[PDB]
């Protein structure tokens, strides 16, 4: 059993997510199956970590704040 929300991930586990995200900032069905297996994570929690990793990119990266 796992409780979600509370990360409790290894630096390594998150490192492989970070190397994976750096290469590919969107994950496919197939690649998630590989990823889930690889880090013994689940696609749901990978979605959460990837969603976190791309928040503050795909909602800040350039984006002039005030329209003008």
């Amino acid at each position: 059993m796992r409780k979600r929300g509370r990360q409790t991930y290894t630096r390594y586990q998150t490192l492989e997510l970070e190397k994976e995200f750096h290469f590919n900032r969107y994950l496919t069905r197939r690649r998630r199956i590989e990823i889930a297996h690889a880090l013994c994570l689940t696609e749901r929690q990978i979605k959460i970590w990837f969603q976190n990793r791309r928040m503050k990119w795909k909602k800040e990266n350039k984006t002039k704040g005030e329209p003008g």
